């Protein structure tokens, strides 16, 4: 970028709030080798965030049926609960150990306050209903502990909501529930009552549609990109975007390279050769290119899955990374469709996100530099970097 543009980006971030709606907490975050107050090996720490001037981020209480492979047994639910509890102890522990440097925001007001005080503002989120079992009151209990946003889904179906990415390793069938189960539908009412933002990123299309029909409050997609860029089920159709817009909500466009640029032919060729040696037919579309998604994979021995999955992900690792151009194309598209007031930004840092030119939280102003270059105003950039999210969050809490 010209220095004039870089300088403009820096001047603006001396003044504006910035918010990333999706960063993963590593289970060893805050341990030796991975301290929160050091320039560490991850994509987030207090040093990188201070450098970039990132004001805060949504860090999720997350668990899932971790294979890394072992197929899920019923005891896996309790393990997923241990993963959630670990992440909770990390977050409250950061505030305990670093009180002048970090806080947790329980409202958009707190977020603005913490930002003024110069403390990194954590928004405690939760992603994936899998660890919660059939107990709706787990929503009340997690809200009471600080959770302010809940996404029903990750990879893999669960008993509350179908995923956009059913896993054949979990013996998943696409759209198994037809969207939400009766308890998932009751979860939507409970979340509205609790004043917790409903997050539709990762959820199947039908489940999204049901959340939209059932929610009395703004909904958010905390890390999603448009299908117009990459036509995969994980990405949003124009109609799904309109639903989120119509709730008053926000599409937080994610810097996840493979959701922004379609896989290049050399990578597709590599995947097809691999698919052929495991008796799978040539790819049609990208859904089974980006993950081991073929339905027949459910009958494979674990050892066979392990070999294929490992090899697939190695090939994906070689795909040249999408850059800031693609990330902002996606922003541009989403804004065309829903308007500047309904768009935000997210990284998927620590779960594979980051693009060429934005590799960790210290590099956020690079995103701003590309935005400046395309002709976004300072006001519009402030809305993208968190203003829209904070408005919607306030409206959600008003509907409690
Ligand atoms: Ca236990
Ligand atoms: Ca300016
Ligand atoms: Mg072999």
């Amino acid at each position: 970028y010209p220095r004039k543009v870089m300088q403009h980006a820096e001047e603006l971030h001396e003044r504006i709030l910035s918010f990333d709606s999706r960063i993963t907490v590593p289970l060893d975050f805050g341990t030796t080798g991975n301290e929160v107050d050091k320039d560490g090996p991850g994509q987030l720490d207090l040093v990188k965030a201070g450098r970039g001037r990132l004001s805060g981020a949504a860090l999720a209480i997350f668990g899932w049926p971790e294979m890394w492979p072992h197929k899920p047994t019923p005891g896996f639910v309790d393990e997923a609960r241990h993963q959630q509890e670990i992440r909770y102890k990390i977050l409250t522990g950061m505030v305990r150990d670093f009180p002048n440097q970090v806080g947790i925001a329980y409202s958009p007001e707190d977020f603005r306050r913490l930002a003024m005080e110069g403390k990194f503002a954590i928004v405690m989120s939760m992603l994936n209903a899998y660890p919660l079992g059939d107990d709706l009151s787990q929503l009340d209990k997690w809200a009471a502990r600080g959770v302010r946003m809940f996404g029903f889904s990750y990879v893999g179906n669960n008993d509350w909501a179908d995923s956009s990415r059913p896993l054949p390793f979990f013996n998943d069938s696409p759209d198994a529930l037809g969207g939400l189960s009766p308890l998932g539908k009751q979860a939507v009412e409970r979340l509205n009552d609790l004043g917790v933002i409903i997050d539709v990123s990762q959820m199947s299309t039908k489940a999204l549609e049901q959340v939209a029909a059932l929610s009395r409050a703004p909904i958010v997609a905390s890390h999603s990109a448009p299908r117009a860029l990459v036509d995969i089920k994980r990405n949003l159709s124009d109609h799904e975007m309109q639903l989120i817009k119509d709730s008053g909500g926000v599409i937080q466009v994610v810097g996840f390279p493979a959701y922004l640029r379609p896989l290049s032919k050399p990578t597709l060729d590599k995947l097809d050769a691999l698919r052929a040696r495991f008796d799978l037919p040539p790819l049609e579309g990208l859904d089974y290119a980006l993950m081991p998604g073929d339905p027949i994979i459910t009958i494979w021995p674990e050892q066979r899955f392990g070999e294929y999955a490992s090899a697939l992900y190695g090939i994906l690792e070689e795909e040249p990374k999408a850059g800031l151009k693609e990330l902002v194309d996606a922003i541009d598209y989403t804004v065309k469709k829903v308007g500047i007031d309904h768009v935000g930004i997210s990284s998927d840092f620590n779960d594979g996100g980051g693009v060429d030119g934005w590799k960790d939280v210290s590099e956020i102003r690079n995103v701003t530099a590309e935005l400046i270059t395309r002709g976004y105003s300072d006001a519009d950039i402030a809305k993208l970097w968190g203003g829209n999210f904070l408005r919607a969050w306030g409206e959600v809490q008003k509907r409690a």
